[PDB]
């Protein structure tokens, strides 16, 4: 849209899909998703001013159930041909458009982005269900300072059955390891007034830990196969 209601800076870009998440390239597709609001629902908002000269952006993007991992290889690989093609800031050259400087504030919404396909040199099928993951940037990200206030709604986390990569088992969304009941990591990164460069202040709710001596051994062995930081954070309530 152009000039909604009449007054220059007001718009409505939106886009909708229903998609499966992540399919890979040159070969074969990684076939994520294999799991009523609908895919990459970028409803983007934009109110910005001519007598500003200044791109502002109000990005309401939702993910509903995907999984947008594109890792491919060991490094990020087909990740780095991802941010290679898509990544392009709207170069608008034309007349009566000098550029005007870029400027970001997300308000991002990844519900229900389930990550269990996370490629490593050797994972065992790792399984990571997440609820939401609400990067709410209401701060400018493209700055020294970034306000993120990842207030995440009980997450979990299941293993798969074996360390080497081949891992079967009865069921494969499998016993809890480590369960989060909230963590509003709300980083300030300086790149609550602490001067200290990257002060990631991940003031962290609580860990709830369930175990058995197979289970957590077997984690032990996945982690080992596989500047302020003021937490204040609860270590574990674990039931172990």
């Amino acid at each position: 849209v152009s000039q909604y209601c009449g007054q220059p800076g007001l718009g409505y870009f939106c886009l909708e899909a229903e998609k499966a998440t992540l399919y890979h390239r040159a070969q074969l597709a990684p076939t994520i998703y294999p799991s009523g609001p609908h895919m990459l629902s970028t409803a983007v908002r934009i109110h910005l001013d001519p007598h500003k000269n200044v791109k502002e952006f109000l990005v309401t993007l939702r993910l509903h159930k995907a999984t947008l991992r594109h890792y491919m290889a060991l490094p990020e690989q087909s990740w780095h041909s991802q941010l290679l093609e898509f990544l392009d800031v709207l170069d608008d050259p034309v007349l009566g458009y000098l550029p005007p400087t870029v400027i970001t504030i997300l308000h991002t919404h990844l519900f229900s982005c389930s990550v269990d396909y996370r490629p490593l040199y050797l994972p065992v099928r790792v399984l990571i269900t997440a609820e939401t993951f609400t990067l709410s940037s209401n701060i400018i990200m493209d700055t020294s300072t970034f306000l993120l206030r990842f207030i995440l709604d009980d997450s979990a986390l299941y293993l798969s059955d074996k360390c080497e990569v081949e891992t079967l088992d009865l069921r494969r969304d499998y016993v809890c390891v480590l369960d989060v009941d909230l963590l509003e990591l709300v980083i300030k990164t300086w790149k609550k007034l602490s001067q200290p460069l990257f002060e990631l202040r991940c003031s962290n709710n609580v860990v709830h830990v369930h175990s058995c001596a197979d289970s957590c051994a077997l984690l032990v062995n996945l982690l080992q196969y596989v500047s302020t930081r003021v937490v204040l954070r609860e270590v574990s309530l674990v039931w172990h």
